[PDB]
């Protein structure tokens, strides 16, 4: 079973932390094969070549911190790395459903995705809903005075930490918690790569926990956003014959009476059972005429593997 291995960055001084991001940054998510971005790849690497490559207190600090294990002869790890739009970010290997602990980290399914879809602004506060493996946070990081992680996974929560240390981070804050229960005040800026997918109304887990997630988020966006603030979206949305999706959430929101402006961006579509019709798309809470607009644009067709 994979998603249940260890994480203690507190293990690991904050400057060989960075160190070690440093020789991520250089490596992962390129082509040359060294020792760490094999180690960061799932395969075995001769623990006298990392120790070449980053040094036996590079070495040290990934056993410390739980980013790799000696097996006696190799090291391996149960951490597979990326390198986005400058920031390094570990998280668990993708594989199926049913082999996935129930501290399992989304393995950055569709981070690379959303980064390319956020809006390239900054400000004052930045909350991100449902952080897991720190990468949106990381992102906004650059741009907000402050961020704000939140996840319900403790083990999402300290591989947030452990990213953010790894990338010199240190205007990030990460908390364990139930959706906006540790999130105090208001945000100029919140992200949320929502736990929707197939499961449509049922919780299955914490990465499929159904579309009353989405209610108890859009139910408090008014409370929680920052007057000209900006939410951004990644979800799943069912539209069965005579209740759609759009309608359910203006509710949600109040969208006329707190004069939210909205706009969808759906790219995926499949068809459900009640007749219905499934999709997966963009959303986005801007300064703007209040009212909720949707286009088509097929971004995974068109980027997935882009810009
Ligand atoms: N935030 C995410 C949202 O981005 C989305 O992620 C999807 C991802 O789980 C799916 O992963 C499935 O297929 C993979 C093989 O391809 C299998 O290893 C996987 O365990 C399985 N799950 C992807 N194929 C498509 C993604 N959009 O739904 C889950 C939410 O928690
Ligand atoms: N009730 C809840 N409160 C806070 N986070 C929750 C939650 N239920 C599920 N989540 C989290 O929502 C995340 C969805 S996957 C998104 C992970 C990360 N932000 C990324 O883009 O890669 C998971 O990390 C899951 O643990
Ligand atoms: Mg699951």
């Amino acid at each position: 079973i994979v998603g249940g291995s260890t994480i203690q960055p507190e293990r690991v001084d904050a400057a060989a932390l960075r160190q070690l991001g440093d020789a991520m940054r250089k490596v992962v998510g390129s082509a040359d094969p060294t020792p760490l971005a094999d180690l960061l790849s799932g395969t075995p690497v001769d623990p006298d070549e990392l120790t070449r490559e980053v040094g036996a207190d590079g070495r040290q600090a990934l056993l410390d911190s739980g980013m790799a294990v000696d097996d006696g002869t190799t090291f391996s790890s149960p951490l597979r790395g990326h390198q986005l739009h400058g920031v390094v970010v570990l998280s668990d290997p993708d594989v199926e459903e049913e082999v996935q602990h129930r501290w399992y980290v989304d393995p950055l399914w569709e981070a690379d995705l959303l980064i390319r879809l956020m809006l390239r602004r900054g400000g004052a506060r930045a909350l991100d809903m449902g952080c897991g493996s720190g990468v949106l946070s990381l992102v906004l990081a650059d741009r907000y005075e402050s961020v704000l992680g939140v996840d319900v996974n403790p083990r999402a929560v300290a591989l947030s930490r452990l990213n953010a240390a790894l990338n010199g981070l240190t205007n990030v804050t990460f908390r364990e918690g139930d959706m906006f229960e540790p999130a105090e005040g208001r945000f100029s800026r919140i992200v949320f790569n929502s736990p929707t997918n197939e499961e449509g109304n049922e919780f299955v887990d914490l990465l499929e926990a159904g579309e009353p997630i989405l209610e108890t988020f859009f139910r408090n966006v008014p409370r929680k956003l920052e007057s000209g603030g900006i939410v951004e979206v990644n979800l799943a949305m069912n539209d069965y014959p005579g209740d759609p999706f759009r309608e359910r959430l203006a509710d949600w929101l109040g969208l006329t009476e707190n004069g939210l402006r909205v706009q969808i961006f759906t790219s995926q579509r499949r068809a459900t059972e009640s007749g219905g019709e499934w999709k997966r798309g963009w959303l986005v809470v801007a300064p703007g005429p209040v009212g909720l607009t949707e286009v088509e644009w097929p971004y995974h067709d068109r980027y997935e593997e882009d810009p």
